[PDB]
């Protein structure tokens, strides 16, 4: 036994965080200056989107300082200043990009849940204010990690990113623990999880609803197809009327009594009225009054709820987990160098994975943008 994973560290430190680095700033450059220079409006994902790049520029360009550090053997030669910062640079990404996402997922909730009055209840003027209130609260927070006394080792050298490695338990860390782990990572967790179940089931009935509507569509089509006749029009007469009652995916987010929507049930009335008389006039209305009619919003909310949750199964959570194991592993009193070594090297994953975070905001604007 000795500090065998000294030469871990170094080594799988200095290569994700260079991966880390190079992959978030390319990354979420890119999708800054893509949605900086937007012509059309911003949506209220978007002013999340902007927050979320910027929270991960903040702390990709501190990022080449911790792998200058694990190059020179864990030695610190930019300061007191520059180790806080660093510090506190990564838990402020970190806790921002939780409540980004929680934020974007809510807002995107609201929105499919309840179609009827969305557009003035999730504005974008509102996502404005969230992410202020968002940015003030992570930024005085975790302010502690600024103010933290400078870590020096036996040598006198200046060390930085230091863990609570042996014996070094205290129970008003363990407190500032549990509040941090559910403000920070169980409610957020909790909502997303409720908010996706809500998404999930109301995207079912509205699949299903369009089924039937594609149903009706495909029997009119095909009885016009069984008269080239009077079982055919007792067939076409009652799939009219219940495609009449049914909505179509075009104007799902439009009034019941829009002039868009008598529009399309009108069309059908005009096409009922055609089916009772009687086949090349009955074409004409189903090519006019009704082909229009007959969704991206569901695929921009499925991209959505693939990426964020894999955030917070890859990314946040193993860290949470493995903070909360650490802590308590420290007040225990036998501590052997096996276990000791396999703590270690998991600290080292779990934050490698929280900082990784970065790596999964550009994905989210490419499939929810
Ligand atoms: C990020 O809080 C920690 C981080 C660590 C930590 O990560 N330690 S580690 O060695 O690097 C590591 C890495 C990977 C796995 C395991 C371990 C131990 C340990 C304890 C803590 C708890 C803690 C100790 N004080 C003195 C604090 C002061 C203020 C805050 N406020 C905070 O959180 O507010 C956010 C939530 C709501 C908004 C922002 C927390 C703490
Ligand atoms: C939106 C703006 C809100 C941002 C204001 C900053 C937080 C202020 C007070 C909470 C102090 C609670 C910390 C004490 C922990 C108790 C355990
Ligand atoms: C909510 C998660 C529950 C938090 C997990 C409870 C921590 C208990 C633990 O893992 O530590 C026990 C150890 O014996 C004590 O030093
Ligand atoms: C070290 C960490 C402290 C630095 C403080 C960082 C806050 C500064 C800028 C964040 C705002 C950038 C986002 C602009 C978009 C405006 C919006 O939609 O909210
Ligand atoms: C940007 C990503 C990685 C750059 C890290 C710098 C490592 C080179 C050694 C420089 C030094 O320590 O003097
Ligand atoms: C700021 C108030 C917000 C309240 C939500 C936070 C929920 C925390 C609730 C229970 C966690 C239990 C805290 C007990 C401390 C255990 C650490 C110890 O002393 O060993
Ligand atoms: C609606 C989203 C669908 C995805 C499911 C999300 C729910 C998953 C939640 C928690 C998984 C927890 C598993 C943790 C295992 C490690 C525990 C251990 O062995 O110590
Ligand atoms: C699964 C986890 C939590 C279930 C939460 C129940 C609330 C869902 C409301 C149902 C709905 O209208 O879609
Ligand atoms: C929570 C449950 C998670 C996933 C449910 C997936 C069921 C897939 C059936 C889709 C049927 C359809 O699209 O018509
Ligand atoms: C990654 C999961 C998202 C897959 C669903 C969206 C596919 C369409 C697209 O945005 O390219
Ligand atoms: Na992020």
């Amino acid at each position: 036994c000795h500090d065998t994973i000294d030469d871990f560290r170094n080594q799988v430190y200095s290569t994700l965080y260079s991966m880390i680095s190079v992959v978030g700033f390319f990354g979420n450059g890119f999708v800054l200056y893509v949605l900086i220079k937007t012509y059309h409006k911003k949506s209220a994902f978007q002013v999340y989107m902007i927050n979320l790049a910027v929270a991960d520029l903040l702390c990709v360009c501190t990022l080449p300082l911790r792998v200058v550090y694990y190059v020179h053997k864990g030695i610190w030669l930019f300061g007191d200043f520059l180790c806080r910062l660093s510090t506190y640079a990564l838990y402020v990404n970190l806790y921002c990009s939780i409540f980004f996402m929680t934020a974007m997922s809510f807002f995107r909730c609201i929105a499919i849940v309840f179609p009827v009055q969305n557009i003035n209840l999730v504005t974008q003027k509102k996502a404005r204010f969230v992410c202020v209130g968002i940015w003030i609260f992570v930024i005085l927070t975790s302010s502690p990690f600024l103010m933290a006394k400078p870590q020096k080792d036996e040598k006198n050298n200046t060390k930085c990113f230091e863990p609570p490695q042996d014996n070094q338990t205290k129970n008003h860390v363990l407190v500032l623990h549990y509040v941090s782990l559910f403000v920070g990572f169980i409610i957020p967790f909790v909502i997303i999880i409720v908010c996706y179940t809500m998404i999930i089931l109301t995207l079912l009935k509205k699949s299903m609803k369009s089924a039937d509507l594609e149903d009706n569509w495909e029997t009119l089509n095909d009885n016009l197809k069984v008269i080239e006749v009077k079982d055919a029009l007792t067939k076409m007469r009652a799939a009219a009327l219940d495609a009449q009652k049914a909505t179509p995916p075009k104007l799902e987010d439009k009034s019941p009594d829009s002039p868009e929507m008598k529009d399309f049930r009108h069309g059908f009335d005009i096409l009922v009225g055609q089916i009772d008389d009687a086949a090349e006039q009955l074409k004409t209305t189903r090519n006019a009054y009704i082909q229009k009619y007959l969704l991206s919003s569901h695929k921009k909310a499925i991209g959505m709820i693939m990426v964020v949750t894999a955030a917070f199964l890859v990314s946040f959570m193993p860290y949470h987990i493995q903070r909360t194991i650490h802590l308590h592993f420290l007040h225990n009193e036998t501590k052997p160098c096996d276990s000791v070594l396999r703590m270690q090297k998991s600290v080292v994953i779990t934050l490698s994975l929280a900082a990784s975070n970065c790596c999964f905001d550009p994905l989210l604007y490419f499939f929810s943008g």
